[PDB]
């Protein structure tokens, strides 16, 4: 509250420290379905059903020019590329499969990183 505090974490390599994990998602053989925005004019019904597409080179965009104010913020948009894999595609596919793998290994460098 006013003038009570928890003590402050040291937040200063938060910038770097998402960039290297972004780096290793981009890296991964599973990324290709992630590393660019779905194209809305090719792709039959993607644009009406998900609301607010998202994809590794638009969250690299977002970093490189301080559009996250946390790193939290930074995770909400890692975890809406998977939601919206999983909306769209069946668990039975290739990018269906993608999409869980790139989750777990996200989800793993992540807690590994800052929990």
């Amino acid at each position: 509250s006013m003038s009570v505090k928890k003590p402050k974490r040291d937040d200063s390599k938060d910038l770097a420290l998402c960039s290297m994990i972004l780096t290793e998602m981009e890296t991964h053989e599973d990324a290709w379905p992630f590393l660019l925005p779905v194209n809305l004019k090719l792709v039959p019904g993607y644009k009406k059903v998900i609301k607010k597409p998202m994809d590794f080179s638009t969250i690299r965009e977002k970093l490189s020019s301080g559009q996250y104010p946390n790193l939290e913020t930074f995770a909400l948009d890692v975890r809406l590329v998977f939601d919206n894999c999983e909306t769209f595609n069946e668990d039975d596919s290739d990018i269906g499969r993608a999409g869980h793998n790139m989750r777990k290994y996200f989800e793993k460098k992540w807690t590994d990183t800052f929990k």
